[PDB]
């Protein structure tokens, strides 16, 4: 799956 963070 793909991965996405926003701090
Ligand atoms: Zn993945």
């Amino acid at each position: 799956g793909s991965n996405q963070n926003n701090f």
